[PDB]
């Protein structure tokens, strides 16, 4: 456990500009499902897993199967669910976003197959990138049926309401967005065996889904690695163990702020 | 086939550039290419092959030490391959080359996606590990740095040399209106409200292609890039579109030389029942 160093120059005001709701849902070979919201600059703050019940965190209204939002996604479930039975024949992720301006609700919608967009929509163009064979043996016909995904109504019938809950979300969230609460390690002697050579980790642990960048550095900054958040940050850094000293750790946040942590000489020596 | 030549560029100015690509597959499947940076593979090696090229260039040459190069990585990767990788999936390793002047950089992918890479002064590790190696960051630092590039800058002018007439006489055989060009509909026989607009090109230019197939409004279009099958050139695409608006659906191929060929769906080839 170590101390972060917070600088703030560069913060941003994460409920400022445009407000963004982004619907995630997705399928894989096994039928694990997951159904998600996220704002432009977040992580998911309301979740689905499996199947499950709607999961939030403890800084925020507790999620209820009954907005309008989540009956959206459960919607999508379904849709999904149909979609990947028809279409998919070889393993893999499928994944439906949409991407919502509030109040409306004009959405984008992307298609993904293991990562890669295969659709999209913006209510004025259809795409199809053409890489089909790669996950099906059907044809481009079969997929048009979906792409526009589902219709929005639900979303626009409640369009207001739906607004002025997610800028209370997102003003709980800038709340809780405390780095000095967040927990940070730096870890070495992952490689007991080797004499040499050892592995230097940085973990972040936090509540906050923001977005978060971490990088390693080594003492003479010509070798990094590099981990986004998925909420547990870690990051990994192979190193000569006579170079561990001042191998440093960078995170930053969705909303501007910048952590660094540093492998200092007192835990040199203890080691 | 209407051609558009506005805005054509030479693909032959500015700093030169090579591109060596190395893969490998768990079934042992490998491919060894080299490209210049606007273009898909000029030459290339598929599953150990001999090296293969265009009706335009020069023979592939396995003694040119660009080639040798080639094999050489082949060696790297299979080493880098056995004990780095433990789930199925494509291992590439990709150096990007000025020329002559090789300080080149290297990139990493597994299942496209980039995992490692060193430019300059900066090795970087992408920290997704656990997804294809059970082994630790230290096993894949072995491997970032790739090569000593020592088979090219020992040969590094007369590499300059020979490819810099390679790219002329692609530049050369850059001719819009020898490429085969194809439109189709009726691929959706049994279909009473849709059809699927095909639109192909085939060619022995292996430029960089990019091909969209727009319905009659642009409101509806399919996008395919020029894939490149080692030494084989491919770029299809197919548009879903109701029967009744066929007409003017228009398909537009844009190559990395500057120009566009369009090719739409006309009056005269809806007049067809056959
Ligand atoms: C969803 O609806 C919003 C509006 O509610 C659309 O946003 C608007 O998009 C237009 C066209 O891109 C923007 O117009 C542009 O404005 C810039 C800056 O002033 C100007 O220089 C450009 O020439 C252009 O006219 C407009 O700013 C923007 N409005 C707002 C309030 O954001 C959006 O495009 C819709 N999205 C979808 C997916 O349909
Ligand atoms: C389909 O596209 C063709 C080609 O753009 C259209 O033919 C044009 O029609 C206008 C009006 O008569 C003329 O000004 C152009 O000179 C024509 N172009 C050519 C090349 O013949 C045609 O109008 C379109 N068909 C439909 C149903 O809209
Ligand atoms: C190496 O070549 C020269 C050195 O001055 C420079 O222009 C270039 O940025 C370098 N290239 C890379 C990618 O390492």
């Amino acid at each position: 456990v170590v101390r972060p160093e917070v600088n703030r120059t560069g913060t941003v005001d994460i409920c400022q500009g445009p407000m963004e709701l982004i619907f995630s849902v997705s399928r894989t070979s096994s039928g694990a499902t997951g159904e998600r919201i996220s704002l432009k600059n977040t992580l998911s703050i309301v979740s689905m897993e499996n199947g499950g019940k709607p999961g939030t965190y403890e800084w925020s209204f507790p999620a209820n199967e009954s907005w309008p939002e989540i009956q959206f996604l459960l919607q999508n479930r379904e849709f999904v669910s149909k979609y990947y039975a028809d279409v998919v024949q070889t393993p893999g992720e499928l994944v439906v976003e949409y991407r919502c301006p509030v109040p409306q609700f004009n959405c984008t919608i992307t298609h993904r197959w293991k990562g890669e967009t295969i659709m999209s929509f913006d209510g004025a163009i259809q795409t199809i990138r053409s890489v089909t064979s790669e996950y099906t043996t059907k044809n481009e016909d079969t997929l048009v049926k979906y792409i526009r995904g589902l219709n929005v109504t639900l979303l626009t019938d409640n369009a207001k309401s739906i607004e002025h809950r997610w800028t209370e979300i997102c003003k709980k969230l800038k709340d809780a967005d405390r780095p000095d609460d967040n927990q940070y390690t730096l870890e070495d002697d992952i490689l007991e065996d080797d004499i040499e050579m050892d592995i230097v980790q940085c973990q972040m642990t936090t509540q906050v889904p923001l977005k978060y960048h971490m990088t390693v550095w080594s003492a003479g900054r010509d070798s990094r690695a590099i981990a986004l958040s998925a909420i547990e940050v870690a990051s990994y850094l192979p190193v000569n163990r006579s170079q561990i000293l001042n191998t440093t750790c960078e995170i930053t946040s969705s909303s501007g702020w910048t952590v660094r942590l540093r492998f200092s000489e007192e835990m040199v020596a203890a080691s």
